């Protein structure tokens, strides 16, 4: 359905990209290349073509004038020349003459990048609210643009949907395969399909479970919500955190959709919110009063493994305890290596908890799909029709 950089004429023509660049700093200095080593491909393709490359990226937040200094393109622009073996001409500008200038003297293969988006938000918010004037102004810069930036596919931005109007506009590579997978588990699943829910909050995946209801087949859930939907059930939880604003929900969850719903058996509770805290495993009908419940037990997780066998495909999304504390993280790395484990089955990770997990658990290649978009990737499996996907032409 939707064109790719692949199905374009680039050859001579000044191709617009908005690349996802947003990397982890410190002092100014970059923590982590992976976003960059990502966008890649897609730009060394249309270097190949001939195309001339002008990029976009925000980084980080700008929300008043101190914040600029530390927040310039100038160090990626320079980490990306080392990657290309070739100079990015950086123009420390967001528009104007010498910005202008520059774009035209690029030959085919030339790589230039403008300075981050999020400058223009200081005078009005015209990049993350879309200007009508500042997507037009840039679109005006090229003949035809490339989003390959999924992470900000679910907000309406200059740099997104703004210049996505004046201009064709194609999937990057990478775009391209979070449309294939994300996309497909909503649009055209390849059946069964199997949903693994954790992290904290009930509230946080609600929307979520409303939507995966009607595809998936199992709806496995952990993590500190699960406390919820266990005491939806009648049981007690201790001190385990509690929305009870959220138990009618549960409890009509359960009625409307019951062994749909697979809940932990056991959980590892501990007195005290600490990785040093005596912890005791415990069948779910007997969470002592005064304790927390802070990860699946042993059971759950073969219980979870199990539940996935014969899905072809999975999506998680959460951690199934607090995986921040060494003592407590099992539950997260046994369910995790289940799904890596898991033959003939697409597996999917949404949400940047469980992404960040995988991948520092040595699992970032086992998985067909990990995400680059936290909040974005949870939004469209929500059913929602993200802005920055609808803009993108249609092949």
């Amino acid at each position: 359905a939707k064109k790719i950089v692949s199905d374009l004429d680039l050859k001579g023509k000044t191709v617009l990209v908005r690349a996802d660049f947003n990397v982890p700093l410190k002092d100014g200095e970059i923590t982590n290349d992976n976003r960059i080593v990502q966008a890649l491909p897609t730009i060394q393709y249309i270097i190949e073509q001939g195309g001339k490359i002008v990029l976009f990226s925000h980084l980080g937040k700008v929300k008043e004038e101190s914040d600029k200094a530390k927040l310039t393109l100038r160090p990626v622009a320079e980490d990306l020349s080392k990657k290309l073996d070739k100079e990015v001409v950086f123009v420390p500008e967001t528009r104007g003459e010498k910005l202008e200038a520059a774009i035209k003297d690029l030959k085919e293969g030339d790589v230039l990048l403008v300075e981050n988006t999020r400058y223009e938000d200081l005078d009005g918010k015209k990049e993350s609210k879309n200007d009508p004037e500042l997507g037009k102004y840039w679109a005006s810069l090229g003949d035809v643009f490339v989003n390959d930036a999924f992470g900000t596919a679910h907000r309406e931005h200059a740099s997104n949907v703004g210049i996505s109007t004046h201009l064709e506009t194609a999937a990057g590579f990478l775009m391209d395969k979070e449309i294939k997978f994300i996309g497909g588990v909503v649009n055209d699943p390849h059946k069964p399909v199997v949903a693994i829910l954790g992290g904290a909050k009930v509230s946080d995946k609600i929307n979520v479970i409303k939507n995966l209801v009607n595809i998936a087949d199992k709806i496995i859930i952990g993590g500190g919500m699960a406390y919820t939907f266990l005491k939806a059930q009648g049981k007690e939880i201790g001190i385990s955190l509690l929305e009870e604003d959220k138990i009618d929900f549960a409890k009509d969850l359960l009625e409307k959709h019951g062994d749909k719903i697979v809940l932990p058996v056991d959980t590892k509770v501990a007195k005290e919110f600490s990785n040093d805290a005596k912890i005791t495993v415990v069948p779910s009908d007997s969470i002592p009063a005064d304790q927390e419940g802070m990860d699946i037990g042993p059971n759950t997780v073969k219980l979870f493994a199990d539940e996935l066998e014969g899905a072809h495909t999975v999506v998680w999304n959460g951690p199934m305890g607090v995986f921040e504390f060494s003592n407590f993280a099992q539950g997260t790395i046994g369910v995790c290596k289940a799904i890596a484990n898991l033959k003939d089955a697409i597996t999917i990770i949404g949400g940047g908890d469980s992404a960040a997990a995988a991948i520092s658990l040595g699992f970032e290649n086992d998985f067909t799909h990990i995400s680059t978009g936290g909040g974005a990737s949870l939004e469209y499996l929500e059913g929602k029709e993200l802005p920055g996907i609808k803009a993108i032409n249609n092949k």
